[PDB]
């Protein structure tokens, strides 16, 4: 009933910089890298820790676009981050609880490795469509290169 998808890649930028950005600055990282993807981020509950509910908005699509992310846990010592999504026009009535996980590390070449993972919790005996989960893989990969490029080109972004 639960789907499991993961992605593995690396970046020439340090993970402690992309980490402070994606997590300690997610509300200011996405709205600073490319405003063409999200309109703005506003935390609804908590302050960025576990149990905090963030509301990311989208500036693409005639209809209003936005989602809600519930922090699940992070590893400021290992640079890992994981949250739970409960809203999103992509979840439709076929999906309900969403689980998102992300991990950061370093490589022997100086660059940094980035391991991500996500899951789906359908409700009512339903399943997701490859076109849906497969599209998230390409969207999550492009976002990873936007965070590393942001700090790589913006040495002032929480760096």
């Amino acid at each position: 009933g639960v789907f499991t998808y993961e992605s593995e890649f690396t970046s020439e930028i340090p993970p402690p910089r992309l980490f402070k950005a994606f997590v300690l600055d997610a509300d200011n990282l996405v709205p600073k890298i490319a405003p063409q993807a999200i309109k703005h981020s506003e935390i609804l509950e908590g302050d960025g820790g576990p149990g905090t509910i963030k509301k990311i908005t989208f500036g693409e699509g005639s209809q209003y676009g936005y989602v809600k992310h519930k922090i699940d846990s992070i590893d400021k010592e290992n640079y890992s981050y994981s949250y739970t999504l409960i809203e999103g026009d992509a979840l439709g009535d076929t999906l309900e609880k969403i689980s998102y996980e992300t991990k950061l590390v370093a490589s022997p070449s100086g660059g940094s490795i980035i391991k991500s993972t996500s899951h789906y919790h359908t409700k009512g005996n339903v399943e997701i469509k490859e076109e849906h989960v497969k599209a998230g893989k390409e969207k999550a990969s492009n976002l990873f290169k936007l965070i590393e490029t942001y700090l790589k080109g913006h040495p002032d972004a929480y760096n």
